[PDB]
C-alpha cells in the first residue's frame, strides 16, 4: 500500500477508536480538524506507519486537544492539551454556523436594534464569521464569533441583498452567552432582491447556446491506481486531500527516458485569507481566513457531470472525519481529466520544407468549496512540456453592505443602497520542492539592462543575474515586474549534458500583495501576505504560513518565525511559499452573481531537460 | 453591402486595373503592401466609397510611390513620389527572400570566407534579415538586407542548428550589389542536428495519447453573415484582414437588452519587434519588425483542421495581393470557432438552499504567420461575460549563433556550441476605442495603501485613485504592478442605472518592456516599446506605432509624433496603444523545436453593465 493513499473510511473509524479507548473522545468531545500526516523522509523502505492528527474540541468548557495517533499500530503518539489564549483557538465548527443567529435571536439588544429597523428576527441570517484579535480583552481564550445580519424576505431569498448595516454582534460559542451588540446607526437596508433564478431578473433564458460535446471514444490518457496515484504523459503523482487544504499533490515526478525524476514533494494551498478594506466599526475587524480558520477541504462541493466537470471525468471521493470521528464521503469531490490545450509547437521552414505541428493537452485535478457567500474552484494543471500551474477561480457572492449616502472611498456600489466592501483574496501555495530530488536552492533572477558604451556600443546588450537565495535570513523576497524578477529552483548538484544545473522557474503574477499597514493586526497575523516569495528548510512541523491555529490567535507564529531559524538553504531539502492574490474593488457586473475571475502561479523547466520534451509527441 | 467586408479578389483585380490604367504599374513595379482602408468617421449613411493604399516598388531604381485608389468609383486618389532616405523604405519583399543566398554566393569574400570553414557554398542558407539603421552612410536611401548564414547539411536538414558565426553580409538588392563582407573570425559550426522529425532524436513516438473528439452536434452558435460579420452571444463584430496587421476586428459591440452598445471601434495588432541583445557586431544590429517591415499576414499559414484547429470550425480564406497586383487567397488563413471555458458563475447557497451552477464560452478568431524562424499565433477571445482578451503564442524555432567557449553573457547554450542570443518579442495593440460609442476618456486606476490613524483605527482600508489623462502629453504611462495600475477606458457621457461612467478596465500583464539603451537606434525606432500605455486622439493616418514605413527608418515618427500634437483626449475619439512583450532568455527546452509561450492581455466591463450580463444563460 502506498502510504501517500486517501484516508479510508476504516481508517477515520480507526482513530476514532482509539481515541475512544484512550479516553480522548468522550461525549463532551468534537473533532474540529482530522488529518493523515504525511510519511517522514525516509521511510519509503518500508515499515508503513500512517499517523493521523486531530484537533479536539470539548463543548464543556474544558480545554482542547491535539493529538497524533497511529492507526497502524492503534496507539496514541502524542495527546497535548492547548492554551488556546495562547497558541490560537481550534478551527469553527460546522455546528456552530447557527449558533449565531440561535443565540443573537433571544438578546433584549439584538431584538432591539431589529425593532427599530421594522425587521421580522424570523427572517433575519446572521453570517457566522471569525473575529480575529482587537482590543476585546474578555475575549482572549474564549471561542468568539461574530455576527452580520442579512434579511431574507422569504426562505429561498439571496440574503446577501439585504444586509443590516450599522449593526454587529459578539458571541461567546461555548459559554453561549451575547459578548457585545454594537448599533451605530439605522442604515436602509437595500430593497432589490438578488435572486438570479428569478425570472423577472434574468428575463428570458437565452436559446442561442448551441451544444458542445467533449468526448474521449477510448478512455482518457491517465490511468488511476492505488486510489489515487496518476500517470499521465510522463507525469506522476499522487492526489491527496485534506480537510483543511482540500487538494494536495504529492511526489510530482517525470519521467524523463526511464528514470523517474522528481519535481515537487507536496504542493498545496496552505493559506487562504480575505481582508476587508472598509474602515467601518460594523466590519473593519472582517478577516475570512477560509482555509486556517474555516478549513476549505470540508465544504468541497459534489461536482456534478456535465455542469460543473466536462468531459470524460474521473472522480475521486475523498473521506474526511465528521465531528464525532465518523467517516464522510465528499461524494464527486475531486474532478481529474484531461483536455485539449491547443497548439504545442509548430514550425513551417522554408529551406527544409517541413511543416510540423503539435498539439498541447494538460491533465486537470480539481475542487470546488463554498465558504458562506464566496465559492472558490481550485485547480491544478499539468502539462506535456512540463510546466506545472495553479489557478484559482473566485466567484460566489459579494459579501454586501450598505453604500453610504455620501459614496464611499473603500465600497463599491452594487444597486440601489446596496454596497460591497474593497477586500483581497490571498494564497499561500507551500511547493516543498524536489528538483531531481531534495538537494536544492533557489536564485532571484532579474534582467538586467546595460548602458550603451565599450562591450556594447550600439546599446542593444541585455542580461540577467541570479543571486542565491543562501539563508533563511535572505529569503524573504518581493515581486519586481519591471525587472521580470523570478525565482529559480536548482539542484546543484545534478547538472544537465550541457554541464549546467538543473532548474524550474517560478513565473508569478505579480498582484498586490497585502495593503493593510504593516501595524495592523491583519499583517501581522498574516504576514505571509506582505512578500512574494518566502524560502524555508523543510520542517516535517512548518506546515502552514499562519501556523496550527489561526483562529483568534494573535500574531507572530507562522512563517516570520519559521524564517528567525535563518538555516541553511543553499543545496538542502527545501519549501517555497508563493503569495498571490485578487485584489477586488467589486463592480456592478459582480452583481447579483459573479463571474469568475482568476489568479495563479506556474512553474516551467529551465535546463531541467536535455532539449525539449516533447519531441515524441505524435501527430494527430 | 458591409464597407467593413473582406477583400474580394476582384477588388485587388480592379486595383491592379486602376494602377495599370493609370500609369502607375508597369512591367518594373512590384506591389509590397496593399490593403483595403476603413470607412471614413460618419460615411455609414450611405454612399460607400471602398479605398485601397498601395505600396508600389521599382526594381529599376525610380522612386517607389504610395497611392490611394477608390475602387467604387475607378479613380487614383492620390500618388506621392516617396524619398526613401527620408520617410522609409518600403516592406520586405518576398521575392527578396532568395536574392541575398544568390547575390552572396558569387562574391569572392563571401567565398573566402566560407572556403576557410570548409563549408559548401551549396547548402549555406542565408537569412534575410532587415538591415536597420546603424553606422553606415552609403546604406541610406538603398534598400538593404543583412545576411547571416546557417549550414543545411542536406535538403530537409534544419539550418538553424548549424549557424555560421564571426561572419555577416550586407547587400543592396536592387542594384544587386555586395556591399560589405565582415568576418571576425572563425567559430566551429555547431554540429549536432536539430531534426525534430528525425526517429534518432525524437526517440520512439508516444502511443499514449488516446483521442480526445470535440464536436457540435447542432453546429456552432455564431452566425457569419456578409462574408465576416459574427454574431454571438450578444456580441457583434467584423473580422477584417490586412496583409501587415493580420486579423483586425472591428465595430466590436454588444447586445444589451435591444440597444447595439459600441465597445472598441477597431482591435489590431499594429506593429511587433523582435530585438536582440547580443552586443556581437554579427548580430547586435538585429531587431526584426515581423509587423512593420515584413507583413504578418502575408506569411499566415493554412490552417489543417484537426491538426491546428480542433473542433467545429469556421474558416476565412482572406484574399491579399501578389507583388503584380493578382488576388491570392490564403486557403484556411482564420479559423474562428466557440469553446467551453469551465465555470462562468457558481454558488451553492446554505440560507435559500439553491445551488446554482453555469459554464463560461468564448469566441476564438485567429490565425498563425510564420517570419523565418519564428512561427506566432494571434489570437483574439470573446467571452459570455464581456471580457475581451488577446493572446500570441510564440514558437518555431529559436535563432542561433555559436555558443563562445568562455560562456556569454548575451547568450543561452542550446547543445554543444550552439548558443540562442537574448531577445524580447514586443507587440502593440492599437486599440481604437468607442465605449458606449465614441466620446471616451482614460483613467489610470492605482491602488490606494492608507495608513492606521484617525478615520482609519485598525489599519485595514484601502482604497484606489483614478487619474484622469486629459491631454496627449499626459497620456504616455507605465506599469506599476506592485500598486495595481490598470487604465479604465470610460464614456463620460453615458452612465448606469447606479449613476455612474460606463467603462471597462484594461489589464496588463505588466512583462519588462524595451530593455536597449534609450540612446540605441532600437529605442527611437520601436519608441512605443518604452513605455505600457499611451493614448491619442483619433486620427485615420495614425495606423502604426512606428509611422507607416519602417524598415531602414531612421527614427522619431509614429508615436512620439503622433503625441506631441498634444490633443484634447478627455471625452473624445481615442485610440490605446498597449505595449507588451516577451523577454526570451533561451532555454534548453526551447531546442530543437520550442514549446508555445504566450503574452497577452484583457479588458473587463467595469460598470458598463447595470448587473451582470449572464444572468440569463442556461442550465446546462
Ligand atoms: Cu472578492
Ligand atoms: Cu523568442
Ligand atoms: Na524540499
Ligand atoms: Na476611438
Amino acid at each position: 500500500a502506498s502510504p501517500f493513499r486517501l484516508a479510508s473510511a476504516g481508517e477515520i473509524s480507526e482513530v476514532q477508536g482509539i481515541l475512544r479507548t484512550a479516553g480522548l473522545l468522550g461525549p463532551e468531545k468534537r473533532i474540529a480538524y482530522l488529518g493523515v500526516l504525511d510519511p517522514a523522509r525516509g521511510a519509503g523502505s518500508e515499515a508503513e506507519d500512517r499517523r493521523f492528527r486531530v484537533f479536539i474540541h470539548d463543548v464543556s468548557g474544558a480545554r482542547p486537544q491535539e493529538v497524533t495517533v497511529s492507526v497502524t499500530n492503534g496507539t496514541v503518539i502524542s495527546a497535548v492539551e492547548l492554551d488556546t489564549a495562547a497558541t490560537g483557538e481550534l478551527p469553527v465548527l460546522e455546528e456552530e454556523f447557527e449558533v449565531v443567529e440561535q443565540l443573537l435571536a433571544t438578546d433584549e439588544r439584538w431584538l432591539k436594534a431589529l425593532a427599530a429597523r421594522n425587521l421580522d428576527v424570523s427572517k433575519v441570517r446572521v453570517a457566522p464569521l471569525s473575529a480575529g484579535v482587537f482590543e476585546y480583552a474578555e475575549e482572549r481564550g474564549r471561542r468568539i464569533l461574530r455576527g452580520l445580519a442579512f434579511v431574507q424576505d422569504f426562505p429561498e431569498d439571496s440574503a446577501w441583498a439585504h444586509p443590516v448595516d450599522g449593526l454587529v454582534a459578539y458571541v461567546d460559542v461555548v459559554s453561549k452567552e451575547v459578548t457585545r451588540v454594537i448599533d451605530t446607526g439605522v442604515f436602509p437596508v437595500p430593497a432589490e432582491h438578488g435572486n438570479y433564478t428569478d425570472p423577472e431578473l434574468t428575463g428570458p433564458l437565452r436559446t442561442t447556446q448551441k451544444p458542445i460535446s467533449i468526448t474521449q471514444p477510448e478512455g482518457p490518457s491517465f490511468t488511476v491506481t492505488g486510489g489515487n496515484h496518476i500517470e499521465w504523459e510522463k507525469w506522476s503523482l499522487d492526489v491527496g486531500f485534506d480537510v483543511r487544504e482540500g487538494v494536495v499533490l504529492h511526489n510530482i515526478a517525470f519521467r524523463d527516458g526511464d528514470r523517474l525524476r522528481p519535481i515537487i514533494n507536496r504542493a498545496s494551498i496552505a493559506e487562504m485569507v480575505v481582508p476587508y478594506g472598509d474602515p467601518s466599526p460594523i466590519r473593519s475587524w472582517q478577516n475570512y481566513f477560509d482555509t486556517g480558520e474555516y478549513l476549505v477541504g470540508q465544504y468541497a462541493n459534489s461536482l456534478e457531470l456535465g455542469c460543473d466537470c466536462l468531459g470524460d471525468i474521473t472522480y475521486l471521493s475523498p473521506v474526511i472525519s465528521d465531528a464525532f470521528g465518523n467517516p464522510r464521503e465528499i461524494r464527486n469531490g475531486i474532478c481529474m481529466h484531461e483536455e485539449d490545450w491547443g497548439i504545442l509547437a509548430k514550425h513551417s521552414d522554408l529551406w527544409s520544407g517541413i511543416n510540423y505541428t503539435r498539439r498541447n493537452r494538460r491533465m486537470v485535478i480539481s475542487f470546488f468549496t463554498t465558504i458562506g457567500n464566496y465559492d472558490y474552484g481550485f485547480y491544478w494543471y499539468l502539462y506535456l512540456d512540463g510546466t506545472i500551474e495553479f489557478e484559482a477561480k473566485a466567484t460566489g457572492v459579494v459579501f454586501t453592505s450598505a453604500f453610504p449616502e455620501g459614496g464611499s472611498d473603500n465600497i463599491s456600489q452594487l444597486a440601489p443602497g446596496l454596497g460591497a466592501p474593497f477586500h483581497q483574496h490571498i494564497f499561500s501555495a507551500r511547493l516543498d520542492m524536489a528538483i531531481d530530488g531534495f538537494t536544492n536552492r533557489v536564485e532571484e533572477e532579474d534582467v538586467v539592462r546595460q548602458t550603451m558604451g565599450p562591450g556594447n556600443e550600439r546599446g542593444n546588450a541585455f542580461s540577467r543575474k541570479r543571486t542565491v537565495l543562501t539563508r533563511e535570513s535572505e529569503a524573504v523576497r518581493e515581486a519586481d515586474a519591471r525587472t521580470g524578477r523570478t525565482w529559480i529552483i536548482s539542484n546543484p548538484e545534478s547538472k544537465n549534458r550541457l554541464n549546467e544545473p538543473v532548474g524550474y522557474k517560478l513565473h508569478a503574477h505579480n498582484q498586490p500583495t497585502l495593503l493593510a499597514d504593516p501595524g495592523s493586526s491583519i499583517a501581522r497575523r498574516a504576514a505571509f501576505a506582505t512578500k512574494d516569495l518566502w524560502v524555508t528548510r523543510y520542517a516535517d512541523d512548518e506546515r502552514y504560513p499562519t501556523g496550527d491555529f489561526v483562529n483568534q490567535h494573535s500574531g507572530g507564529a507562522g512563517l516570520p518565525s519559521y524564517i528567525a531559524q535563518d538555516r541553511d538553504i543553499d543545496g538542502q531539502d527545501i519549501v517555497v511559499w508563493h503569495t498571490f492574490g485578487l485584489t477586488h474593488f467589486p463592480r456592478v457586473e459582480d452583481w447579483p452573481i459573479m463571474p469568475v475571475d482568476t489568479v495563479g502561479f506556474k512553474l516551467r523547466p529551465e535546463g531541467f531537460f536535455d532539449r525539449s520534451p516533447v519531441l515524441d509527441v505524435p501527430a494527430n
